[PDB]
């Protein structure tokens, strides 16, 4: 078994095709299924796995009460083959209320963060053993991607933040070899706030589209040089911005360099990726709430400031249904690297108060060079049918 | 691991022997079990798997209500080892309300159709990654086999239809290499309506017996040339016809060439295969309803128009019990290729209205050159014992 | 991987030590667990599996009602790693209300009998595919061992009976190569009724201790020559007899040759094996009912007619608790072949009428050359705590 | 695959980082989960497993009533991958109310004790088969480590005791090769009572920190010479003692040689390990009850009698929460052997009488050379939410 290098060109795509769906919430009404949030997907060279942060409880369980909260000691990282719902046989890979995972071609790396808000611990687990750990550097909720990290030639990279959720924070990029932290680079560039990066291999480096929770509804970009550990950052040029909340399409802006100061505070994890001058991106359909989900290509979305010409739109989840987090993952094909994405379908609180829990299912799409039609693939549970 | 060629003679058989049964519905009354329909079986070179289209819910679950419907966004393709019932640990292989799967000797191919009736998407997943996709070509419920596809020397073929369920439609035959569509041939020959083909290797080609939902209660045949992609089609010669509904045996006809125009509209997925001039086939015992299941050999059933001399009949499910879809699968033996079949045993609506759900179990038989007795292997659930 | 030959001497044992227990019935009161009976154990060269005949239902399930009956179409052979209780993820290996299984060193053979009492079918499944089948030869409940078959040098043998349960029947010994029946030998010798043989490798042949359901409370012996297919039979010499019912120790007899005509009608599956002139055997503690279970060595029990000197007794299940079937299995060690046994612990009807079902758990012991103490390892469920 | 030698230096650590947590009890309130106690962790060269002694029942089950008791015939050793909670698919590895397991690089050894208090049997199972057994030598509850044994170059060692729980007993050290007992050494040295040793490889030998249930609240040490089978023993030098009950830190003592006679009777399984003159250890936070859990390094804790200078303290479980047993396990890294530990989190009786059962979950930490923060990772179940 050899290290992944991801040294193939990016697959040229025409859009995305249905890949997976787990129906977690529908099943929870007739079976013992984990309460989760912050899911993601990552694949070893052979097969794909679905991940999520458990809440230390199943849904039909009095412990499901008040699971809207983000951080408790009982949250653990769950890992199943993609499409296997989180049943009671699911392995809890580590303790985590924030995480990132990736396979370097030989073994799995898991980055798991847990403990006190003001003094958290990140554990680094590789090939099934704890290899390293680091403590909070800013004493304010050390946190990471909530989607896959990326490895090239045996070095995995992950983006981590510690500090204010509504102001300048301390973001660092780690380089990890077989679970051992070998280098840490400070964030550099023009991005002013970085959270929950959705990263992907772009040989010879790694590129990330993240969440600015402070002043931007445009998404920050973090570029990682795997050769000399140097870091650059900016913002996605597209005038059709990807965060939520955000202004409507007719009044949104991005200059590629600065946070737009348009409903900048708060946000949601998301993704986008470049193709030459163009940009493929997803976002919630609603501009103010985590409702609906759409993807499209923005012409000049990567290179041209404030570009707003889109094409190849697809509805993933219609705007009558709840969405949530979304993130990218990459899958190596015979001759090219394909881009896929998942979306978290959040049910329960705070939006749906009939129940006292908060959980999610997922739906997953992959880049295609073929053709496709239309549809909508929401969570599908009837809130009135659920144990409260 | 080498590609399958299926280049062995067909096993000579005297009938069929019991192979598998999952007791899905009986178990659903005391356990969390998926609601399904449209099951099938396919085997890799080592072992067999049972497949089915889930309804995104378990049976003892309020979401089981009104699962009689064929197409919702939450249907996914399930896959377990044969004889492992669809419990909550079952892997959902892809999103699909119509599907076909097959192993080429190296990896699994999955053809998964989902989305809007008028604009569906078929995803092609090979070796655990999405490789290709195609959109609806006639904007009227793109649909496929609901049983195993067939691969020879690295090329897998599958039959798909788009268009009217009760009139001329657009049927195409796809040739797929490692998940990539390399050629598409239009249907040719005298078959006038093609649905839900049950295909099997007949080296050097592939042969399919299908469902004519328009004018024929005789089953159409599709012959696929894997070498030059040419297509031929006709109808099973046997005067004992295999569709449901159909005329009684004394007034049924087939001329090998045209739909018989006898209770031709509607139908059910089924199978048959040739042995020289003779035909082995199954069908429901009832001529108008999906009740009972019987197999027999028709002497001259392949070569002689309107032949009605049968022998070696076996009851699989007696006519007091519900059946449903049936399909063929092929298993490679030491010196010959054996033919097997499964029978879908539908319970619930529309026939059984005490409950509000629709689901199924399966029973499976394989060709034998030995001897055997008699029996009946129905679903076995007591509708009165079921959660409604 | 090479065929098993079992060409090592039998391990010299001092008695038996605890090996496994599944607690099936206790768990059934708080979890979804298969209803079973007629369990056994068999191991591949690496590890051991527990088998049983399911009743097509879990215990906490209205379908568990009236499962005291021996034969329905929904019974299937279940197979898990030893110690894994029959949960809903259990694989149903074949359709069977009577069975036998064994591994020849390369793959698993399953002999599965189902269908009508008067016209049953035995299916032979090898390496995951149906290879052969035979129909009933006496039209009266074709039946087999309910414990492991035995393979030497690629040839597996199994004992089958068809005909009266209370009079002369038609017993045959099959020889099977990779699932294919290659020879069938009639029973020969002085055994007058043969059922449910517990067989073991005794290189170069196979030896079986069985159940005479007609005239003997002494257990029949069947000796199988794997070289020329010849068959011999007799009765265990020991004056301490192994069947239930039987006379008490002071009035029981065996002459090694004929059924003793002592409470000979009815019986229970059991086991014993020879060591030189001596015999190791198990039996129920009660002489009339399937209660308790004990093992001991009879001095001269193999060679001396009516020998009644025992030593090294061990209580496996005390006489205040229900037992049932028991059988032998053999495990290859570094330098010798060890003998182990399981016992079926039957709960429910007909003995316990508070519940309407019949099921079992198991306890398993293996031969030891070391030392050991005392105990009792019954089912352990409180009948009053059970779903009825 | 080669035998383990553990011939690498001990990893230098700065403390411990979060590794695993199973949330057993929270899950038991909404799912079918085994009732357990006496858990531990052990890893093969690739991955880690969690073990525990089942009570032959799930928690939401009437059989969970009165499971506070230590020894019943239905207790079996459970084994899952670490982080997989004990669901119904869990393998019961052997019958046991006391156990120890370890992997020698090639296969698993299991030491399983069950049967009558006065006449127990220890079974030795290696590579999936029973290889040896030994009977009770003092007729008073033969018992062992309840944590991993240790193997070097194909020889595994385990510590066992038989005799008084509150007086002089008979402790022996077994050396086992491929499941076969090759030598037994009597305890020697100054330790006066030995139970439940937590052992670890310290090449070329093995070192154990145990429980003195008679006169010491200081923990006994047992040193095992794997080359000549010689045994030495003493007591942990640290004046900060590790047993419960114990004197408070101001009035506790140890002289490295003798039991301290400070609240010496009773106790709890625990651990510690040396690093030069220093000691890393864990213990309950409460000095009289199994509540809370803390780790720290004692400067001179290994070499200096009565040393009480600690540093690098970490709270694992705060003193408002129940703990229980704890034990060490060792994990081979690229260049060093790391030390890890688990903590048993006991819920139910006798401390919490709303419920009638006794069970536990686990939390697991591994040594780190990196940095870390603070937290508390208790069981987390709400006793009021539990089935009683
Ligand atoms: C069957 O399915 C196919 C494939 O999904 C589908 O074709 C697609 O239609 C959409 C919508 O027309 C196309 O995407 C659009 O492209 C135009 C540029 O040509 C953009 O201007 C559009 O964006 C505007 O309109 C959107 C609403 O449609 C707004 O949300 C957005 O803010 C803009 O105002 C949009 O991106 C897409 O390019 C094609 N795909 C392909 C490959 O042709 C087809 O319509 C379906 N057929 C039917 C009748 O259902
Ligand atoms: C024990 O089991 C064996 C094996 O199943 C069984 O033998 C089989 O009997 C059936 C029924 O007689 C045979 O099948 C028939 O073959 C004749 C030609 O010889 C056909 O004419 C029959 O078809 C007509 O009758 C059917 C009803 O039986 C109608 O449904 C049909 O429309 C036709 O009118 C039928 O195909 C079969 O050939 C044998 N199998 C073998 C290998 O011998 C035997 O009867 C069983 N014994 C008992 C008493 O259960
Ligand atoms: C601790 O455990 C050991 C191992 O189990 C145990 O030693 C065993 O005791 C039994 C009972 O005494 C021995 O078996 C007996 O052997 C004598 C011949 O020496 C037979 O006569 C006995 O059979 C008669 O008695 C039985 C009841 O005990 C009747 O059921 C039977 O019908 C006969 O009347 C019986 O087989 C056995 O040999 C030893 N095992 C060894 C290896 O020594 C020991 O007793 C236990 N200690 C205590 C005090 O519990
Ligand atoms: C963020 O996390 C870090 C890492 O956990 C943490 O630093 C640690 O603080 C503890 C507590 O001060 C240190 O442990 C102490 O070490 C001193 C010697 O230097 C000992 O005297 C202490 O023992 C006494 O006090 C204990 C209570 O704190 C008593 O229980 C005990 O009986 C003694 O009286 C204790 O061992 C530890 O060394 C550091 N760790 C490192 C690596 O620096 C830090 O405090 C956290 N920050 C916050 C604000 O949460
Ligand atoms: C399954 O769903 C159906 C449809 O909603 C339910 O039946 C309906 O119940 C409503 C409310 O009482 C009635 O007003 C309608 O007349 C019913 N519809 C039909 C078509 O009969 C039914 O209750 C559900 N089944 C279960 C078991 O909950
Ligand atoms: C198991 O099945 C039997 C047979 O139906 C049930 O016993 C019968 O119950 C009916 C209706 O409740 C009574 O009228 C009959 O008197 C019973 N028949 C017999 C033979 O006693 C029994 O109730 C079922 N058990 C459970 C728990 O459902
Ligand atoms: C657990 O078992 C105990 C003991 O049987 C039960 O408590 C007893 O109940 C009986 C009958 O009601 C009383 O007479 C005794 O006084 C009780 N014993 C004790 C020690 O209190 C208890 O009910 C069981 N728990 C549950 C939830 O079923
Ligand atoms: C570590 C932590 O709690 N991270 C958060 C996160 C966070 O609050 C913001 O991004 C602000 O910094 O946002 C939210 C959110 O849904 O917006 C979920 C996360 N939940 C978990 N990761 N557990
Ligand atoms: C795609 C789809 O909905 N196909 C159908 C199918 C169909 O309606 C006819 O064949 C007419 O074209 O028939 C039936 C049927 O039970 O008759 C089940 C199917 N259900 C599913 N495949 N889900
Ligand atoms: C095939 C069949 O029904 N065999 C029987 C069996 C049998 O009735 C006698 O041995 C008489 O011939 O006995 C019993 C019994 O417990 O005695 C269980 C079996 N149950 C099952 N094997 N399913
Ligand atoms: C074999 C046995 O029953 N051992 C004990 C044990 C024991 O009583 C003492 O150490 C004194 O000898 O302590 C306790 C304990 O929680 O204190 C748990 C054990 N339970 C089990 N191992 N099952
Ligand atoms: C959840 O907890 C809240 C706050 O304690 C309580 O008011 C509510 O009743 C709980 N919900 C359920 C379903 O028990
Ligand atoms: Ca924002
Ligand atoms: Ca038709
Ligand atoms: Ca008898
Ligand atoms: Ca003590």
């Amino acid at each position: 078994v050899e290290y992944r290098n991801w040294s193939k060109p990016q697959c040229q795509i025409t859009g995305f095709a249905p890949f997976s769906k787990d129906n977690s919430i529908r099943l929870s009404a007739g079976g013992d299924i984990w309460v989760t949030r912050e899911p993601y997907v990552s694949c070893d060279p052979g097969k794909c796995y679905q991940f999520a942060l458990g809440q230390g409880t199943t849904l039909d369980n009095k412990h499901s009460n008040d699971t809207v909260h983000d951080r408790i000691p009982h949250r653990t990282l769950l890992m199943n083959e993609l499409g296997v719902p989180f049943h009671l046989g699911t392995r809890q890979v580590c303790i985590a209320w924030s995480s990132s995972s990736c396979h370097d071609g030989k073994a799995w790396l898991h980055v798991c963060i847990t403990g006190d808000d003001k003094n958290a611990t990140a554990s680094f687990i590789y090939d099934g053993r704890l290899v390293d750990s680091i403590g909070s550097w800013s004493q304010n909720i050390l946190r990471t991607q909530e989607s896959e990290c990326v490895c090239i030639n045996g070095t995995c990279t992950v983006v981590m933040t510690d500090g204010s959720a509504s102001g300048r924070a301390d973001t660092r990029i780690l380089f990890i070899e077989e679970g051992k932290i070998v280098h840490i680079s400070p964030l550099s560039g023009s991005a002013q706030h970085i959270e929950e990066c959705s990263c992907y291999p772009r040989y010879p480096g790694v590129r990330c589209i993240c969440r600015d929770n402070w002043k931007g509804s445009n998404r920050p970009v973090v570029d990682i040089n795997m050769e000399d550990y140097s870091i650059d950052s900016s913002y996605v040029c597209s005038g059709l911005v990807g965060d939520t909340p955000r202004n409507d399409d007719s009044s949104s802006n991005s200059n590629c360099r600065n946070p737009n100061n348009e409903r900048g505070t708060q946000g949601v994890k998301g993704w986008a990726f470049d193709n030459g001058n163009d940009l493929w991106m997803g976002r919630t359909i609603s501009k103010e709430s985590r409702s609906g989900y759409e993807t499209f290509k923005v012409i000049g979305g990567w290179s041209t400031p404030n570009s707003k010409s889109q094409v190849n739109r697809q509805v993933i989840v219609d705007n009558n249904n709840w969405s949530g987090y979304s993130g990218i993952f990459s899958v190596e094909g015979k001759s090219c690297i394909n881009r896929c994405f998942y979306v978290e379908l959040i049910r329960g609180r705070p939006q749906e108060t009939r129940v006292w829990w908060t959980s999610n299912s997922i739906v997953v799409f992959c880049g295609t060079s073929g053709t496709y039609g239309t549809g909508s693939w929401p969570d599908g549970a009837n809130i009135n049918f659920m144990p409260i």
